[PDB]
């Protein structure tokens, strides 16, 4: 493929390999007062509109374009399904900027058909902290695909970025575009495997009959870190600390304040849960992941897969393959049906052990105007929603 707008656009070329030394923007001396104070063109009979994430209506009306319209596998099994509340928490971070989340309306309707969004993060490539947006949630309408309103998305918020003297993105795809910085493979630990086979997902054969499917996932209902408990207020500080430390290692991660620390991890039913072992007044390990639902397209009997998704974890005072079980049991005692990985981090050497299959795909990690070397995905600290 020739990509036409993307080869436009600071990344590198499909054929670009750089040293572990170079590790700088594609185009530096930027200045705010060069950027564009116009707004992209629409085509005919289409508006720029600024969406209010904190108002219920307009919230439900991102809500309704993303659940019609929002990323399918390959097999159209699942569409994701984030949900209202979800949505809130991803796009209120502290210092969020409410001009950086841009919808478009078919004026003679009314209706959303288009959305792209940004928010701000500290962020580690290679040891050296960038001011960055991270951006998420782009959506065109299925009747309206293939007509270049993509391009116009990303340049309108480019744009709105590059405002607020920011020249920076990272951003997370399943499809290949140039180019990756890593490239991770996700893999599903069944929870609800009944479910899993009657949907269609996973098979059974003459040696794994169905009982013997069920026996094979079952867990033991007793945490190995018996006090492990969910996160509250006066453990914000502690898990700062730790997975402040924790998190240095890797080649690329964000750098977190206290207040993202609270924002990320205090516990939301339904969004975000979060566990910690405190001894002497101190947070030694932490366990979180978080719910995105899929719509389980034309079936029958289930509309909806409950799934939980590996967020961070780190231990002190167990192995990572007992932390990780620990979540797994506790993904299973919050109703979930699947609990999904990414390869980075410690991942990788617990996937055997704990039963997880290799899924179909993989989830490619990029940077904008950023130039250094490619790296595998035990050396990405960074998860994304
Ligand atoms: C300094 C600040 C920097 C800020 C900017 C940073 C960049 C952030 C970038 C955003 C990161 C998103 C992160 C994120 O949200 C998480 S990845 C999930 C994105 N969402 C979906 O997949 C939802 C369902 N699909 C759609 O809504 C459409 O397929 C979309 C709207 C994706 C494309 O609409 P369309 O009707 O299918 O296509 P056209 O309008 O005709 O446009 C075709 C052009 O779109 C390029 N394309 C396709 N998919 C892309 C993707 N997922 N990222 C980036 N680019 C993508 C494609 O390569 C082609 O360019 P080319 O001709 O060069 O090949
Ligand atoms: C039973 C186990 O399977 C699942 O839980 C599930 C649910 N909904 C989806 C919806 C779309 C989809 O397409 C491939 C894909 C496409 C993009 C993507 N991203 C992009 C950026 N944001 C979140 C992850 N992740 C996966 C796969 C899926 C999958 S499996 C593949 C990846 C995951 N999780
Ligand atoms: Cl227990
Ligand atoms: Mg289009």
């Amino acid at each position: 493929i020739d990509y036409k707008f993307w080869y436009t656009q600071p990344v590198p070329k499909i054929n670009d390999e750089f040293n572990e030394s170079v590790n700088e923007p594609f185009i530096s001396d930027n200045k705010v007062e060069d950027v564009r104070k116009d707004e992209y063109k629409l085509p005919p009979g289409y508006s720029w509109y600024v969406c209010d994430v904190k108002d219920e209506k307009d919230r439900s009306e991102i809500y309704t374009l993303l659940t019609d319209n929002y990323v399918e596998d390959d097999d159209n099994i699942f569409r994701f399904n984030y949900s209202a509340e979800f949505l809130l928490w991803a796009l209120t971070s502290p210092n969020y900027l409410k001009t950086w989340h841009i919808g478009v309306k078919y004026d003679a309707s009314n209706k959303l058909i288009g959305f792209i969004s940004a928010i701000p993060t500290d962020i580690c490539i290679h040891k050296r902290t960038i001011k960055m947006a991270e951006v998420n949630f782009l959506c065109v309408h299925k009747t309206l695909r293939s007509k270049r309103l993509a391009p116009v998305l990303i340049k309108e918020i480019t744009r709105r970025i590059n405002l607020e003297n920011i020249w920076q993105a990272i951003y997370t795809a399943g499809v290949y575009l140039p180019k990756p910085v890593s490239d991770a493979r996700y893999y599903h630990r069944s929870i609800n495997v009944k479910k899993l086979i009657e949907i269609g997902f996973s098979s059974l054969n003459s040696r794994l009959t169905m009982s013997r499917a069920i026996k094979l996932y079952r867990v033991e209902d007793t945490l190995n870190i018996k006090n492990m408990r969910l996160m509250k207020k006066k453990d914000v500080e502690g898990v700062h600390k730790l997975l402040g430390s924790y998190l240095e290692q890797f080649n690329l991660y964000a750098v977190f304040t206290k207040e993202e620390i609270a924002h990320w991890f205090l516990p939301i039913e339904n969004v975000i849960y979060t566990y910690v072992n405190e001894e002497n007044g101190k947070i030694k390990d932490m366990i979180s992941f978080y719910s995105l639902p899929s719509q389980i397209l034309g079936n029958d009997k289930y509309s909806t897969l409950n799934a939980a998704y590996s967020f961070y974890n780190v231990t002190t005072t167990a192995t990572f393959k007992q932390l990780m079980q620990d979540a797994i049991l506790l993904a299973k005692r919050n109703n979930f049906d699947v609990f999904n990985a990414l390869e980075v981090m410690q991942n990788k050497s617990v996937f055997e052990d704990l039963k997880f299959g290799e899924g179909d795909g993989s989830l490619k990690y990029y940077l904008y105007n950023w130039k250094c070397a490619s790296f595998a995905p035990a050396h990405v600290g960074i998860v994304l929603l």
